[PDB]
């Protein structure tokens, strides 16, 4: 059901840019690609093992004094 490399970020403030999508999900490897949409997000990295962690990385993280959610993007 889950995908090699897509994950789906929860949707941020005014703030939701890639500015802060490569400044968070940045350690953690070559993103093949980005995307980030009023009322949802989502990442693509260049390697599986990247996305596999980020995704059990960034979620339940803090930002915009609110709980991250990050999950394998279908």
């Amino acid at each position: 059901e889950l995908s090699n490399t897509r994950l789906f970020v929860r949707p941020f403030p005014l703030d939701v840019q890639e500015s802060e999508l490569n400044e968070i999900f940045g350690p953690f490897g070559p993103m093949k690609e980005v995307k980030i949409l009023n009322g949802f997000a989502f990442v693509e990295f260049e390697e599986a093992e990247s996305a596999a962690k980020a995704i059990e990385e960034v979620h339940g993280k803090s930002f915009a004094n609110q709980p991250l959610e990050v999950v394998y993007s279908k």
